[PDB]
């Protein structure tokens, strides 16, 4: 009698939502609003990423240009950080950067101009440095001394050194050439949503840190977006317009509703759970069951909770940046990215309503724990090889310098990548270390490819075999499916 | 009695054609004409592709030469599109292209000459552009203004600027140097089927679009094939001859006959099908069978229908191009390519007449659906990682700029390609995004290699196991094989 | 009674040779002489290959040097065949080669000298060539005309052109600069077995074939080994000595003996075979057995026959070259290589005397046929993709030019190699062909990795399962093992 | 009665240590001290490797700088060994190195100075060399003659040759420019544990060995660490301090204790073993058992013995180098590396106390022997291809020069790496060898990927199947587990 009521409640909880409408006619609003969330957050990421793509492309093209203009002897990809080994070359390159700053209106191409105005030279060298290696002696004050100078851009008189730059090269940490420029992007006039002007704050670093007769040279531009006061097109006045704000607000609306409903379904599942527990204990003195208790919990909803939280936070920060017109898009990108990932996994929630898809996702879920355990063991062997190869082959190989590069290399070697370059880039300056490199790599690659990938394949193959055998000959006993039957 | 007649008809429909001649002596003409089609379309593709290969090789060698002649500072592979960052270099390179156009008879090597005659300079810049970034202001007319000029090739007077080219560089979209040249290929005199002369229409694009202080520079030659009026060899007059036309016509003949016969066999299969249905229902009141209805349909014939249609269309377009002597071979190549692919699959029709080959092809066919479903699921996870990596690691990685490049990268990572370059080409300018790159790549590569390829292997392994078990212990019940037995 | 005699003979034929000495004490001479052959042919290949390695290293270092001396603007690896696009550069490079030939005693380093004497210029251009592309007309005599000239090396007067070289560039096929030089290798004085002096016959080819405004440039040296008349060391007279000849003769001895004994064992196996047949038929009227007839044949001996023949032939040619002192080592290398390969497989004959090794080699042999059949089918699909990708993506991809390069690429893609470079090196000049490239590559790589490698793994896994089941539960019935039991 | 005592002893020996405290309350000190050893040796390797990393980085940056200063025309990565092909270039480069040595205080950047003083030129050429290749004759004295010279660094008079260097280039083996410099590292003042000053002993080798008109050029610096007499910071006197010594001593303490206890447990296991043997024989006349005898031996302890020995030796050598302040870290690195590897495997000892981990490690151990046997067979086939490809494709391929490079290549090809570059880097100068290259590579790659990796997967899959079946249906009979039960 009442047992029948419990069977009705439970089966109503275990039936698919599409099955909860063919039988009892409950309108599936939850599926609809989730689908809305999926397409919504997707479109959000797409538009936001296209905008970022245009802005970043503008920035990258610009900084490449500034490198080819201000840095002498720059080559595409010299790690984007070439070095100089001679005093006269340091002087020639500083002079090159300055003279190319003062002729920027005559030599360059783009829409570049000045802050409207100074070019900041900045020496950074030790307060007291007296180094005598020929006598095996030195006296240092690690506290830092600074010097500076400003060239007004309207001074074409000086352009046989002219400016008063003089160096020591015994006490020196870095020279910095700091200045600022302004430009405009013209692909963005077609889209009012983007600010048009852009501020560039450039610094050229001549780094003599890590004294080795090798001065690193780098350029870095830290930028600032700005909204123009006004801008015309064919006589028509125009200012920047915002409509993405309302879109993001509607994202927060949708994800908030989904959050509320999902929490309601979780709490309902827990109340129904304890109801089952207390009812089952009371009626027949039997209730030491834990797996069924988990079966009432549904991790997918939890995935949607984490997803909704991350979408809301990322959207608030997004609105903040589009309002203040900042250019630092790093946290929102990650929150929204992870969110989307979890959302599409939600669609994999919306493929398990088929028994064959159900077979496959259940195979994956059932396999995951044993795979993680075995990844612990193989991770232990992996760590062993990582320390060993790091300490032994660090000095004699381009890789293996840092433990991270080690892990990257060994991982790639498990997955076939870049073997002959590893065998070949080794130095034969020491023969014993070279032999050990060989035993290390043959033993490693053989052990992890020929024995262990094989065992992963054995695991997933075995789980597929079992759950196939369950969809043939029935699941194992649970005492809940018995009660439903 | 009549059931025996049905067994005779059906078994006559289920027996192999080689088996339909050892028993009843029906001459297999269909196999013969299909084989003729196979070798025919193959030889077609080979000859057509060799011709295209010669023409394309001539074009490519030529355009490489024109790049090294007219473009200053060209390097093999600077993406075939090098850039310039300075006004004086733009002037020097325009001047280089012009002076190398006017000295082309004295400096070059090949058989180059002129249209018999103008060198077209063409500026393309805004009608009204007034850009003041120093004041955060600009006024634009996005409508385009054009200017032009023509240098007669017989003007060696001008060769300290001489021509009247002057630029603004604030309003500018592109400069175009358009001209035309004529040449002859001499490997083709040995083959009358090919036209000998070739027209080249060259354009040099100095692109200042996407204003970033970086002017793209490209060369493009759009060509036109031409038949010479006449051409001699050792005193013997010769003009171009065509025999490939008859060949293509015979292709259309063969494929048309195959099309007709195959459609006849499909329609016969459908009439025999409904005959079986109505007969089986009428006799014993049993006919709710759908799998047997499909078993009367044979998809291979359909493959041959699509194949024949594509061969006929591609051959008509082929004859059209060889008649009009055009140089645009893109649609015919694809129709004929896909056609051939389907034809060789037809030969795989002509390997299933052996029970072991039959075991293997049946294994593949039986496995394909479940593989496509699982490719749907894993495609969902794949899309998640694609969006996430796109938005997060777009700005800080050379890959990941566009979703397509993302999908290409992740696909390559599933199949082992180019890992250490992905781990290594990342920028450490932001540490949090870098960590996230690591979790992203380790988690991704591990998840798709160590768990999912394994599951594909489990699927095909399982299907091989089953159908092996069927060729041992017999197929499952169908109620058609029962009637035949 | 007599059946027992047959059991004794047969079991004596089926027992291992080490088992034929523990029981009946037959001295295994065959194993000993085969082992002798293994180590013998191995040592042969090693010494012969080390010698070749020294000679080839000398040649390669030399030709690299001659490239850097005589070819202007040579770069390491410009495909070893750089091109020139300008007349004046052709003149400058010819002049460079000549002047660097006449100053070779003053500019160079090594032990270079002359034939003791001419530098051969050789033009090769059409007899009659009159090409007018501006009028779409041309008259040709494809017969070839030649001109020549000789610069005596002792003419420093000429060194503003001096020599009388003049070109047309409309009729021209190739210019050839042919000459000869002599040198000595000094690593070989330490080894009397090698001739010390070396002759180099150099030709520089300026190839204007395939008229495209691009003249290929290559250097080729065809060499000739020579034995010096005499050579001293510290006052001691020395001439080249040969002892490798006797070694090779002893190789021919060993391999000949093995050949004889193996043929004797094959013929004995055939006589014993027909004896079994006739005896089995005569006694019980039962003899329609073919598998047992094969079981008396042993393919390993055949492998040793082919091996011995190839070792003898390669050794005769080897002795011929060491006698005549030629430098063409291409056929002997291949005969000896294949021979050695088959010999080490012979050692795999000498590992099947263990039941576990026996399990594995039997697994491999039992799997091979079905693998070859399935490689036929998958080869058909492979050919389809090869033709399609060849014709479609030939013009728009650096690969896919020739069917061989296609097969190499697709093979590499099956085995994971070089994906992102294939996706990325495609040209977006045509969007439809680009899309088709994508469907082509995703479909291909997915089909051959995710479904077919899986099936190979299923095959070998299945065979291992079966033969495991036979070493557990006994082999199947043969009616020969029944008679032995 | 007494059998019960034996069951108690044995089960006390077979129970886990954590199980030997939940039941009988034996304090597990061994686990604690081993864990201490794990973290200890780990931290040791980390600190030691970071120090080495700083020192090696300093050295590498330095030698790169010296290359760019003293070697003319040096390029990043010209194999770090560029060559010269002309006399005048040899003179120009020697002159460059000398003049850049004498201006080192004016041209360079770092903290470089002199020994306080000579620049050593050293010719090495034959005593008697008279080579006449034009007459096919030569007379040699392979004994070596040497010449030398010293330029005082304080001689700016000479800087139109000035120094008296003259060469022959017919008799010559090598020129050596040897000198010494002193420098200081400043990242190390922050760490008193490291000596600050560094000695560099530089040699430039112009190698004319292997006479081929190609002089190799290399730079090599052999260094010597030195402790400065004193060094100040902001007026505070400072000398180098050592605390790592005590740490290493405590390593030796821990590993020694572990060594002692482990040997005690092994010997106890052997005494208990023979006790079981003699007792089992005496009581029931049954004792021909060998597997149980091994089951009393535990290889993990042995792994810890080898580990402890290697840690102690490496630590003694470590203390020796930190005391004497040497810079040769090659043996200690390897001993400590292998040690750590074995230690983390020890942690895999500390994961087998779980039955699922136990399933996996037992799967791996049970699979290893058959994998090694099959690696013997496949190694035989591998050797065959190695010899064949070595001798045939040595001269015509960049790889395949040496047998080691062969093995590296073929190994990479088994694991997918670098196929299209192997197919493509072959020379078509000989067509037969090229075809053979194709059959070689297709046959090889197909045979080892499509058939043999498959069989490894079959092996590990089979072992997983079996031991799964044992943890389901119980282990096989041993007659020891019977006695315990
Ligand atoms: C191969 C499959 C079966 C499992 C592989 C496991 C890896 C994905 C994980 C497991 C633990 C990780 C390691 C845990 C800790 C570190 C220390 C970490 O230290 C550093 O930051 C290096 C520089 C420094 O020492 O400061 C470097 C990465 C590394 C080796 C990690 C690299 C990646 C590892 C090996
Ligand atoms: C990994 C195996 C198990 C299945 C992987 C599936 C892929 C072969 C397919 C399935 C769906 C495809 C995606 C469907 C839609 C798009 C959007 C498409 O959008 C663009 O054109 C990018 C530029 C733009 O946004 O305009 C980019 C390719 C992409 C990600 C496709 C890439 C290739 C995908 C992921
Ligand atoms: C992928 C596995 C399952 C089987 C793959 C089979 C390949 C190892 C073989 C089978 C047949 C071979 C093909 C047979 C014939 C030719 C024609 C041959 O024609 C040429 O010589 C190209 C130049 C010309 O047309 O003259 C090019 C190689 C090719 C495609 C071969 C390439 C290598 C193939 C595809
Ligand atoms: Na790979
Ligand atoms: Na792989
Ligand atoms: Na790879």
């Amino acid at each position: 009698l009442l047992e029948d009521q419990m069977r009705r409640k439970l089966k109503f909880f275990f039936m698919n939502p599409c099955e909860k409408f063919w039988a009892r006619g409950r309108k599936p609003w939850k599926l609809a609003i989730q689908i809305l969330k999926i397409a919504m957050v997707t479109i959000q990421l797409v538009l936001f990423g296209l905008s970022n793509q245009m802005v970043v492309a503008f920035k990258e093209e610009n900084t490449v240009a500034f490198k080819h203009l201000f840095l002498k002897g720059y080559i595409d990809r010299m790690d984007d950080t070439y070095a100089v080994y001679t005093q006269s070359d340091v002087y020639d390159q500083i002079i090159f950067a300055v003279n190319q700053y003062l002729q920027l209106y005559q030599v360059s191409v783009g829409n570049h101009a000045y802050e409207n105005s100074a070019m900041a030279i900045c020496q950074h060298f030790y307060k007291r440095g007296n180094i005598y290696p020929g006598n095996d002696t030195f006296d240092i004050d690690p506290e830092i001394e600074t010097d500076c100078f400003f060239v007004e851009p309207d001074e074409p008189f000086h352009i046989e050194n002219k400016l008063n730059l003089t160096l020591d090269f015994h006490r020196l940490l870095t020279v910095e050439l700091q200045f600022k420029l302004k430009a405009i992007n013209l692909q963005t006039v077609r889209h009012q949503e983007l600010p048009d002007c852009y501020d560039f704050t450039l610094t050229i670093t001549f780094d003599n840190k890590a004294h080795s007769g090798r001065i690193k040279i780098s350029l870095d531009n830290d930028i600032s977006i700005r909204e123009c006061k006004d801008w015309h097109v064919s006589g028509s006045i125009q200012k920047n317009t915002h409509n993405m704000m309302i879109f993001d607000a509607f994202v927060i609306l949708t994800c908030l509703v989904s959050l509320i409903l999902c929490i309601r379904s979780v709490i309902s599942g827990l109340q129904l759970q304890q109801e089952f527990v207390n009812f089952f204990l009371l009626h027949y003195k039997k209730d030491v069951s834990v797996s069924d208790q988990m079966e009432f919990v549904n991790g997918w909803y939890i995935m949607i909770i984490i997803s909704d939280i991350l979408t809301i936070i990322g959207s608030i920060l997004k609105m903040e940046i589009q309002a203040k017109s900042l250019t630092s898009y790093d946290v929102c990108s990650i929150l929204l990215g992870t969110s989307t990932m979890l959302v599409w996994l939600g669609v994999i929630r919306y493929l398990g309503f088929f028994a064959k898809y159900n077979l496959l996702i259940l195979t994956l879920q059932a396999a995951l724990p044993n795979v993680i355990r075995f990844c612990c063991c193989a991770a232990m062997i992996y760590l062993g090889y990582c320390f060993c190869g790091w300490i032994v082959l660090g000095p004699y190989h381009n890789k293996f310098r840092s433990l991270n590069m080690v892990s990257e290399c060994l991982f790639s070697l498990i997955n076939g990548d870049d073997m002959f370059a590893t065998f070949a880039k080794m130095q034969q300056k020491s023969y014993l270390v070279w032999l050990f490199s060989r035993i290390y790599l043959y033993s490693f690659i053989s052990l992890f490819i020929y024995m262990i990938l094989s065992l992963f394949i054995a695991l997933i193959t075995d789980t597929y075999e079992t759950i196939k055998h369950y969809q043939q000959d029935g699941f194992p006993e649970t005492e809940l499916r018995t009660f439903i039957s």
